[PDB]
Order: structure tokens, then C-alpha cells, then sequence
């Protein structure tokens, strides 16, 4: 009846937050039609499916997230079948000029390009540079929810705390929930866990997993951990 | 003068503060240096945690943040954390910076430099993988950079793309090319060919599991094994060029 948009955003990288991103998205795909957005600059959720976007001959170095906030080309057009029921817009390294670019209305280019996006998702996630940035404006904007990887390290309380004070500026009331990435038994992961587990939209934890880098999932051990953290956000939402 | 480096790349993961530790450490065997930690993600910061630590340095009040938004003055925020190596250390509330809105944003750095008391032979500025004012702010005080680049997809459109940032800024820095993580294969070729023509190329760094060990977590110390070799050797050419 109308997609719901989570972003997904740390201020620290490393923290599994593009990882996520696609994993999310394509559990959600299993039974929902899913847009990815990859706005950030890296491109790593682009590059893991370059090997798709070969195979059809995509242009995205025109066709990409930039070149629509730039409105040099309609979102319709960027749009790439990735996977089963995902879909993708691709990230492009001129999206590192964003920052910079001298524009009007700069915070709110993707909720006014998503207003004109002919296509219907259930749910659309977007992907965010690890940065209190224009670009995360852009996302937080038009975003229902947000999910933020953290890892049980110092300064993950106080981030946390920064990232709220961001969101608050925007005079924006999203809800924010939390996921433990690269989970081991100890100490330092006990005492984050003992915080956060306390708080509502805490969704539970992801272990340091070797085996899970462009290949294919089976539904391992790492899968299931994602699976449990998707199904108590559902019931949260 | 002190003779001001920043390290900069706009792909994250390239080695980038891994060079400035190493580079640093290198030039604090026969000099005084400063490392000044200007990336959000305060990789070097937490690399000499331990030792700030043991100090009872209070960081959260002084560090990069605070000197640009002219909050502290830059010589109450230096630590020595090493043999002749001198450290201002990031704070995550310097991510704050790009959306402050501040008279002369691009030349604080600049000024506080004009305003530190004590003298480097050389200074290092670790740096976000972000065309942004942060970047701005490094380049419009340094004398040289350096960037390490990985046989990454778009490596080559990627130093185009940094070098027209570069150029917009009425800036003739020389630049400095390193090629980080090489394995032998074809792709680390391709790029190979393409970089090492080019006149400000200084050589590879190999990817080895040791080196990702002693920084990774361990915050170790190094014992000069094969890769510390490869980053003398740029030093050495660096060097010899400028
Ligand atoms: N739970 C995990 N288990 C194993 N490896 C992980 C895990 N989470 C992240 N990684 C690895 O961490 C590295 C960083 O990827 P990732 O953290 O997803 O990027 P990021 O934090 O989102 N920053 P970005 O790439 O700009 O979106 C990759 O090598 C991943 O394979
Ligand atoms: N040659 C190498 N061999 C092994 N590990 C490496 C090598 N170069 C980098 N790494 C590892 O790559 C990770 C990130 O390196 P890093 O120096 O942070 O790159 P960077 O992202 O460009 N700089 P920064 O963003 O400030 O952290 C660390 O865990 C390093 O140990
Ligand atoms: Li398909
Ligand atoms: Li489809």
C-alpha cells in the first residue's frame, strides 16, 4: 500500500552497514519487491552486483543515484533488476562532487525524485556514507525508519548520542533501531549488549562470521542471525 | 619550516592511514613530527589509544574538532606518543564539522598552523576518503601529497576525479602516487603499467597479513620486516624527488 524506507546509516565504517544493506534487502525480496539505493560514494553494494550489471549492459555511469540528485537523468531510468525482486540504483564516483555541488533545496533531491518514481516497492533501502553529510540528509528526509550497525567498541554510546542529536536538527521523529555487527563472547561485547539490550528498538546481534567477497548466500549461520534481527523489526514496525 | 604532508584518497580501506602511521614513524627516527588526525573514522587516533591513554590526556576537550571551531588553542592538544612523533588526536565530534556554518571554513587549519608555537621538521594530516571541506582545509596548508591507490574498479577515474579537486582549489601541489596492497595478478598489473609512467610515482606496498595484525587490533609496535622495506623505500624516493 506504500513503501516504507529505511535507511541504513553508522557514523563509523567498517561497522557491516553496506553488509547489512544487502543482506536486509534481500531477505526482504524473498517475499516483497525491494529497491536498493547506494548512495554512498564507495559503492560497494554497486560493485557487488557489477558482475549482474555487466551482464545486461547497464550505463551507469550515467544512469546512477548522482545523476538523478544532479536531475540530469529521471530515476525510472536508472532503476537495474538485480536479484530476485531487487532492484538497484547504482552508485558512481562523480557522487563524490555531491558535497560540494552549489544546489537549491539540496536536503530534500531524493524525497522530491521518489515522488516522482513511477515504480511501486514494498520497501526501499538505502545505503549511506559513514557521515553527517548532506547525503544522509538526503536519505533521512524521505526515510520512515533507520537501522544502525554498531560494534561494541568506545565512543559507541557517545555515536550513537551524535547521530540522535543529527536527526533531531532535522526536526525529523524516525524511529532508530540498533543491531551489535561482528558479535564475539567477551567483555567489551557484554557491555554494549548490557546497554543497548536494554532499549526498545534494540534488534539483536550479528557474530564475526570468516565465511561471510562478491559471491552468493546459502543461508549459513550468519544468515539465520540477519533472519531473527529482520523478524523482531517487522514486529516493531 | 616544517614540511606539511597530507595523505588523502577518495576510496576508504586503500592504506591511507596505515601510510601515515608508518611514514611518520619512519621520519621520527631522524625527526620531530607531527601526526594530526583530521578523519573522521580516527583510525590513527585509536591506533595510539593505549599510550593516550596511560597518559590521562583528556581528548574530548582537546583534539582537531575543538582547534578548528577555535574552541582550544592547537599547543594544549599535542601528545607525545612516540620516539620524536607528536600526535593531534580526532574526536568523533568532528564530524560535525561539515555541516558548521563558519566564516573562512576552508582556511582554519592554515590559520591554527600559524599560530603553533612548537616547530616539526614535518607535519602529516591523515585525511576522510571525502571531497569535502575537511579535505580542503588539509590541502590549503600542505606542501605535498601523497595518496595510495589499490587495482580497484575506476582507481585511474579516481585520481582524475581527485586531481581536478585539487586544481579547482588555485592549488600546484605535487602529488604523489603509492600503489598499496599489490598481489601478484592481472589486475594489480593493469594498473601497474598505467601508474608507475607517471612522474610523481614512489613504488607499491604489498598486501601482507602481518601488517594488517600489528595495526588491526594488536596496536603493535613494528619490527621493520619486509613491508616496513617497501615503505622505507618510498620514503627514500619520496624524498629524493621533493
Ligand atoms: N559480521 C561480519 N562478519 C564478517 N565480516 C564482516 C562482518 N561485517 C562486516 N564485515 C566485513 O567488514 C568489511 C567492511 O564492510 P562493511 O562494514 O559492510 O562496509 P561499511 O561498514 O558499510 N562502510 P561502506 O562500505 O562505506 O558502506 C568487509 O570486508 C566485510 O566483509
Ligand atoms: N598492505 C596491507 N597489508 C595488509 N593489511 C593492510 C594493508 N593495507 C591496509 N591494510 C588493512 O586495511 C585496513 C584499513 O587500512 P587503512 O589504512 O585504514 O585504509 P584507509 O581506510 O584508507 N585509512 P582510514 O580510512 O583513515 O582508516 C586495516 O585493517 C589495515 O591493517
Ligand atoms: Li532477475
Ligand atoms: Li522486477
Amino acid at each position: 500500500k506504500k513503501p516504507k524506507i529505511i535507511t541504513i546509516a553508522s557514523i563509523k565504517g567498517g561497522v557491516g552497514k553496506s553488509t547489512s544493506a544487502i543482506i536486509l534487502a534481500t531477505l526482504l525480496s524473498k517475499n516483497n519487491k525491494v529497491l536498493l539505493i547506494d548512495m554512498d560514494t564507495q559503492a560497494s553494494i554497486t560493485s557487488y552486483f557489477y558482475e549482474k550489471i555487466e551482464k545486461l549492459g547497464i550505463n551507469f555511469t550515467k544512469f546512477n543515484i548522482y545523476e538523478i540528485l544532479k536531475e540530469n537523468v529521471d530515476i525510472d531510468s536508472t532503476i537495474i533488476n538485480v536479484d530476485n525482486n531487487l532492484d538497484l540504483i547504482p552508485s558512481y564516483l562523480t557522487l563524490h562532487n555531491f558535497s560540494e555541488d552549489k544546489i537549491e533545496h539540496k536536503d530534500f533531491l531524493l524525497k522530491t525524485s521518489l515522488g516522482t518514481l513511477y515504480y511501486k516497492y514494498d520497501y526501499i533501502v538505502i545505503d549511506t556514507n559513514p557521515s553527517l553529510d548532506v547525503t544522509l540528509k538526503n536519505a533521512l528526509l524521505c526515510s520512515d525508519y533507520v537501522i544502525i550497525p554498531m560494534t561494541a567498541e568506545k565512543w559507541a554510546v557517545e555515536s550513537l548520542d551524535l547521530f540522535n542529536f543529527f536527526v533531531r536538527k532535522l526536526n525529523l521523529f524516525l524511529p532508530i533501531f540498533l543491531i551489535i555487527t561482528r558479535f564475539k563472547k567477551n567483555r567489551t561485547h557484554k557491555t554494549l549488549f548490557e546497554i543497548l539490550k536494554t532499549k526498545d528498538r534494540f534488534l539483536g546481534t550479528i557474530s564475526e562470521r570468516e565465511d561471510l567477497n562478491n559471491n552468493f548466500d546459502l543461508n549459513k549461520d550468519y544468515i539465520k542471525e540477519y533472519e531473527n534481527i529482520l523478524e523482531i523489526f517487522l514486529k516493531k514496525i
